[PDB]
């Protein structure tokens, strides 16, 4: 029912898949054991870390000889494994079904068309291109319509993709985005910012955001 | 335990993440009302599809009212709810979790480099990109990795991470890309053709793969 031991995480503090995991872990009452690896540095380049994890990515998940990469793959995981209830990603196949989607849109369209945008930006010193930013704003729009009706991203529950999804909303708003214009996104920004605030949603998302938004 | 009418797929024969689905319904043994849906016609641009699908695209899954479309997302579930046993998909939470990655990796990582890569010589009619290429070929490379004494994937027996990503080398294959020096693919694609052999391999992928070669 518990790790034997604090679960390792291979991180970066403004790193946003990293940031899914941290939260999601909080939620589910469970302690990480953080360490730090340096991508500049190339940390995740040893060949120790090449062995535990050959595509050299963050976050890596060590839960005592399990590896496990992919953010999305760590929190249905976390949830799966070490869960009390199932609140945050349910068993019933067609609420599984939508969260699932969920996960399968933020990796896909949002994050994908979200890193399209800034990251040449942030890190190579280039110009706000506009068609990378028309794609990333049809992403927001789509969001805008599953929240339709819905107080979140699956259903009436926050669940694993509201906590995904919400790094990315987190990122935006720190670099000066104004979405209140998408009502439904801009009123369940702030009700889940409320649901992770006991969390370490200020500890965790906003400090990494604003570490990201100093690239600017 | 089975669904109450032929689960509907508005599908088109060459699209890959269609054929995923396709295939993997063969192997639970489900039968689907195969509903052909033409994207350059308008036919997923009309109203009655956007108020189903806003994000108009193909594969989507109508299992009796549940509306449902990401590719892997669809896989997950056919398997969770009408699966006869957990082969395909176990339910244990490690062994789901490598299986998560799979699937994640093949949308985040294999399936995108091979969109970047030949969407714009097959329908386009360009060059091939360098840079692309190079993409697509480390995402490969990783895979031959992940293969390393595994005969599939996620472990032991296939999974539905080896039907959707199979998919991926079955149209490379058809393109002419040789991969035989990347041994454990090469393997587990002789594999993987054969599990799924008896499962409709040649009347849903080969035939799919060859309606996109023609394009070359």
């Amino acid at each position: 029912h518990m790790p034997v031991q604090p679960i390792k995480l291979y991180y970066l503090p403004p790193s946003p898949p990293c940031r899914a995991v941290m939260m999601t872990a909080r939620v589910l009452e469970l302690d990480l054991h953080l360490i730090t690896t340096n991508i500049m540095n190339g940390e995740h380049m040893t060949p120790e870390y090449l062995k535990m994890n050959p595509q050299h990515t963050i976050p890596t998940m060590d839960d005592n000889g399990f590896i496990l990469w992919e953010s999305r793959a760590i929190q249905t995981y976390l949830v799966n494994a070490y869960g009390k209830d199932d609140s945050l990603y349910p068993k019933n196949p067609r609420q599984r079904a939508i969260i699932d989607q969920r996960l399968n849109f933020d990796l896909g369209t949002l994050y994908l068309r979200y890193l399209n945008l800034y990251t040449p930006i942030l890190f190579r010193g280039e110009a706000y291109d506009q068609e990378k930013a028309d794609k990333f704003d049809e992403a927001l729009g789509w969001l805008n319509t599953f929240l339709d009706g819905r107080p979140f991203v699956a259903g009436e529950n926050m669940t694993v993709a509201d906590i995904t999804i919400v790094v990315t909303i987190t990122n935006i708003d720190a670099f000066g985005y104004d979405f209140s214009s998408h009502e439904n996104i801009a009123k369940w920004f702030e009700r889940t910012k409320k649901m992770l605030e006991p969390y370490g949603y200020d500890e965790i998302d906003v400090t990494g955001a604003k570490m990201l938004a100093s690239f600017l």
